[PDB]
């Protein structure tokens, strides 16, 4: 199953796992209290998968494309991966389905402590509008992912602090309502 954990107190080498000691694993159930949802799919079938279609229709993920984060092939690579990793939020869901490779999504918990979520081939995640998060490659330095969106996408990150947005206010209101 999908692995998530609280992080250690080192700020060095962000692509390493940074597991807290002793281990403090985080379950899919705890992630749901943060509004973070997850599905496991057969990523070999991504071009034609009834199971992905079910999720997309349920959630109205009407838009998708594919992105490959590779030191060589990605245009403006160095600036892009810097922007992914700055703590930020969006006014829309961030939905990513890992087709190849791997990476980490870090998200803030209810006490603003970092949880690291390890995403691998087959893993699909949605980070709710308003959640503070960031993304980094892991030490394998490669990921290929499907991006999905509810309608035509707007990718704009708002780097923390971004507390004034309605999407953030509504998300805080959502957090009051979960366990
Ligand atoms: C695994 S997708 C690459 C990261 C990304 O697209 C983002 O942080 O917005
Ligand atoms: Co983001």
């Amino acid at each position: 199953m999908v692995q998530a954990w609280y992080m250690d107190e080192s700020t060095a080498d962000p692509r390493k796992p940074h597991r807290a000691q002793p281990d403090r694993p985080v379950s899919l159930e705890q992630l749901r209290t943060l509004g973070v949802l997850y599905w496991k799919l057969d990523a070999d079938k991504y071009e034609n998968d009834p199971e992905l279609e079910k999720i997309r229709k349920m959630r109205n993920y009407s838009w998708m494309d594919i992105i490959t984060i590779c030191k060589d092939t990605l245009p403006n690579y160095e600036e892009k991966i810097k922007m992914f990793f700055e703590e930020h939020l969006h006014l829309d869901e961030e939905i990513r389905y890992i087709l190849e490779g791997s990476g980490y999504f870090d998200v803030r918990d209810k006490e603003d402590k970092w949880i690291r979520i390890s995403m691998e081939k087959g893993d699909m995640i949605t980070l709710p509008a308003g959640i503070y998060h960031r993304f980094t490659l892991d030490e394998k330095n490669y990921v290929k992912a499907m991006r999905l969106f509810v309608g035509e996408p707007v990718w704009t990150p708002y780097n923390r602090p971004a507390d004034h947005f309605d999407a953030r206010v509504q998300y805080m209101s959502f957090l009051e309502g979960t366990a």
